[PDB]
């Protein structure tokens, strides 16, 4: 199976769990797509079915909340790439950011606040990925 | 055929047709992609030709306007995901995001203008998708 | 193979070379992805292999450096999509915008800054692509 692909999103206002202040992983509530079923929407995190080339992007939408933030694609502990957003009132804005990666079987991708809260709810937020194509 | 893909990118100053103030929906003139003739570039709306999954991808480029926008993709004319932009006139500002989604044959997808408006034009301004990969009837189909 | 893929980052906050300044050209040090090699890190310069459709994706980081920028996909010399970033002290912004393309064999692809600077470094800063698929005569 070369079809692997997920999307999720942040559908509401609500506001961070006591556990993403613990843990400091950004989560999705709803998931529109998750083929093989490799995303776990409790934890949001993609873990890898096999080894091969896998496209990520998040949007991580935030409101006025005196606070700016730091979103980080993680890879097993490890930052993969990083996205910032600034404070102010007149919009929301987002800390964006894609990329290509390598995988292997059983490793874990998700988003970390490095920085700042998400007070306000993160709402609009988006995380998807696939495989692009598998490796031997 | 599983190869399925359009590009279109808005290359002008010119401002919102009359018929853009009607349907809020984001013309794109220029088409760079078009592989299996999916995209109608005269309504910009893509037609899944299939069931599978959909990458989709658009950046909103705006100038000062006095109004603050948001950009929705649409699928058979309700909204998927949202971008927004704020006001600013040193600099032009980008509704960006982007979404994997089901489809099945016939769906239409597309981006309307949720709120504010384009005056100024939108050059620069990008959408783009195609077909990750397709699905069998064993799949059931996606709540939209 | 129809396996074609590359994926660069601006790992550091490192000033722009004197080479940067004179062709515009901005370059991503370390290579996550490089499959087929057909990304040449040196000039941070895509080649495609083959005719097909590629995808394109970049985020140019800036800070608070006096300056707004505009940075350019482009394509054998010519630009194909922009984006912009303004300027202003209270987080960093950043140049975004992708796009799908059709390329023939040797045809270059590669980012170019065409307005303002990148002084502070452009750390964080992203260019991804890989090919969708092939196309035949
Ligand atoms: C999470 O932390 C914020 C402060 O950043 C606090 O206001 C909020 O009550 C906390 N929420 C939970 C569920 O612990
Ligand atoms: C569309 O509406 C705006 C105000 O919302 C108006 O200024 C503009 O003139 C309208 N478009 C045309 C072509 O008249
Ligand atoms: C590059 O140009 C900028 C402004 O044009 C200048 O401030 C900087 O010193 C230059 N760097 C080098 C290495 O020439």
């Amino acid at each position: 199976s070369a079809k692997v692909a997920f999307s999720a999103i942040r559908s509401t206002n609500h506001e961070p769990s006591e556990m993403s202040n613990r843990t400091m992983i950004i989560y999705f509530d709803q998931v529109l797509v998750n083929i093989g079923n490799n995303f776990d929407s409790e934890r949001s995190t993609f873990i890898a079915p096999r080894k091969g080339i896998y496209s990520f992007n998040f949007h991580v939408v935030k409101v006025y909340n005196r606070q700016t933030i730091q979103v980080s694609l993680m890879l097993n502990g490890w930052p993969v790439i990083s996205a910032f957003a600034g404070d102010q009132d007149v919009t929301r804005e987002a800390a964006s950011n894609g990329v290509l990666i390598q995988m292997e079987k059983g490793d874990r991708a998700y988003l970390k606040l490095e920085r700042g809260n998400l007070m306000g709810g993160w709402k609009y937020s988006t995380f998807s990925g696939f495989l692009v194509f598998p490796l031997g």
